[PDB]
């Protein structure tokens, strides 16, 4: 197992200024570095309290990279549908070099209707836009004199600068909450995968992993634990009932932001290992269950939410580092 | 006068790898901070050794912001013609908050044919895309529930997140199109201007400044020296021979890059005060001339070029801070 942190903002200006949010998030990235976490992840979203403080994850991750030395930086996930592959390839290549080779690039599908409407892009061909965006970026990184005759963009021969630091390029992961068939296509392409256990049933995530691992082997490709990412809301306290109360409020706040942006329950989610909330001992048992179902992979611990004090996010990370990180290292 | 540092890359891998360039440029930003320079600036350009290591200046400046405390971060310049105003406003708002209000945003006009070709933008739309892009971004920062229905984009109502740190928005500077209307339009909107003395005759710069200052007065706008930006190649050494030879190589190399991209001169440029290269006493005389011609404004000192070692860029900056910065303070 690998464990990093995810910094998904679910907050609006009435709860926390963006100035405070970004100072706190960069300090949590520093704490991830100091405590020995694997990575720092953030997201791309527009307009709503659900994710909207992060319309450009690369901008945050370049700052996080500059504040850190060893933690990896991960997009979870850039949205190729809303950018141009020349720009996406270029800014990610800059970040790879700034971070001295610590970047992993997750690419995801958009789903918020207001994002599609505002950028005047149809959902109808978003799948083709996504696949062509990923491949065009990969080609801009891997090749020179690139002639891209795409459905949505046509350019070349061109060679994108800067060239990436990593060879052939940063790891590519494809996010799928949608369809196990997209996980098969990722393996066929040699890509990693990002799954969403917090919404999908356990047996569904397992069958997606089985299809992915099967397709990967058929393509002569052995996925490591760094090729499979999943994010979990995470809140730790020495008092597990305090963790339930404050972590449950956080998960509630994020759920509400989500419901607004798309246009008993918490305890069951915790019992089903859809969220990592409790004492270090509760979360240890939960992780061991997850590892038994899914095998070894990379978890991003989502540690911020709403007006949750920085000190509580930092406590979660410190407790995880002291009590859990050593046993999986 | 104010003096900052320009970190425009005119460099390819035979001179510095991208990894070396970004490591050294971030250290120069740290040195600009330490030595008391006003700002750090970088460019947006694609494909060529002329600027092509920086397809996304916000990515670099986010890292530079994270490494520094006081120096301002200036886009010189983002190109609205190649990015959607929603994305431009969002990433810049993130950068504003990450830097805790140290951002000034210069908006530039593209001119390299290869960039227009690759992004599939007709050059005849350059003016409208620029003016509509700048204004849409300004409104996205300044207002809530923004609806924009222009020639190229239609969206809203949206409230762009994160909200900027600076209110109503960061300083906006615009490259002028040498037509009088563009300098007057900047003044009437309360924008600053970015002028190019290294290429245009002194009298042209003076005419644009007169138009800008007069239109500002008529509009009730009082521009300050921080509202007027110009870049100069800069190389200082106490040995005047070394300054001319190495500063000359640096400027000639940058001019070769530009000539490739668009398809006794250096001595003349220095004599006409279009480059700031020489001993500290020689450059002092040059700046005194420029200030007499143009008034007080903000200079970005372009201190890197090609394979010039970091320590020579650092020496230029240290000599400038010791011998010239106090005379204008
Ligand atoms: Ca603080
Ligand atoms: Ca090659
Ligand atoms: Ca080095
Ligand atoms: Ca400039
Ligand atoms: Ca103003
Ligand atoms: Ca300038």
């Amino acid at each position: 197992m690998k464990f990093g942190i995810n910094l998904f903002p679910t907050v609006g200006p009435a709860e926390k200024s963006a100035g405070q949010h970004f100072e706190e998030s960069l300090r949590l990235a520093e704490l991830a570095d100091e405590l020995g976490f694997h990575h720092v992840k953030t997201v791309e979203h527009y307009f709503h309290e659900y994710g909207g403080y992060s319309p450009d994850p690369v901008t945050f991750l370049a700052a996080a990279a500059a504040r850190t030395r060893r933690v990896r930086l991960v997009t979870g996930a850039v949205l190729p549908v809303f950018t141009h592959p020349l720009k996406l390839a270029g800014k990610l290549a800059m970040l790879d070099n700034i971070s001295q080779g610590r970047l992993d690039v997750g690419f995801g599908r958009a789903f918020l209707p207001d994002e599609f409407t505002a950028f005047e892009i149809s959902m109808d061909e978003s799948r083709a836009r996504f696949d062509e965006g990923v491949e065009a970026v990969r080609r801009l990184w891997a090749e020179e004199d690139v002639v891209w005759e795409g459905t949505f963009h046509r350019f070349g021969p061109v060679t994108m600068l800067p060239r990436t630091w990593q060879r052939p390029h940063p790891r590519i992961l494809v996010a799928t909450a949608k369809t196990p068939a997209s996980a098969e296509a990722a393996a066929r392409a040699g890509h990693g995968v990002m799954l969403v256990p917090s919404i999908n049933p356990r047996e569904q995530v397992q069958k997606t992993l089985s299809l992915y691992r099967d397709a990967a082997s058929a393509a002569g490709f052995k996925p490591t634990e760094e090729d499979i990412h999943m994010s979990y809301n995470c809140y730790l306290a020495e008092d597990g009932q305090e963790a339930r109360q404050k972590g449950g409020q956080a998960s509630e706040r994020a759920n509400r932001a989500l419901a607004s942006a798309v246009s008993g329950d918490f305890d069951r989610a915790v019992a089903e290992r859809k969220a990592l909330v409790g004492t270090p001992d509760e979360v240890r048992a939960a992780i061991d269950d997850i590892r038994g179902w899914f095998g070894d992979f990379t978890i991003s611990l989502q540690v911020i939410s709403g007006a949750m004090p920085f000190e509580e996010s930092a406590r979660t990370m410190r407790l995880f580092a002291e009590h859990l990180l050593p046993h999986y290292a």
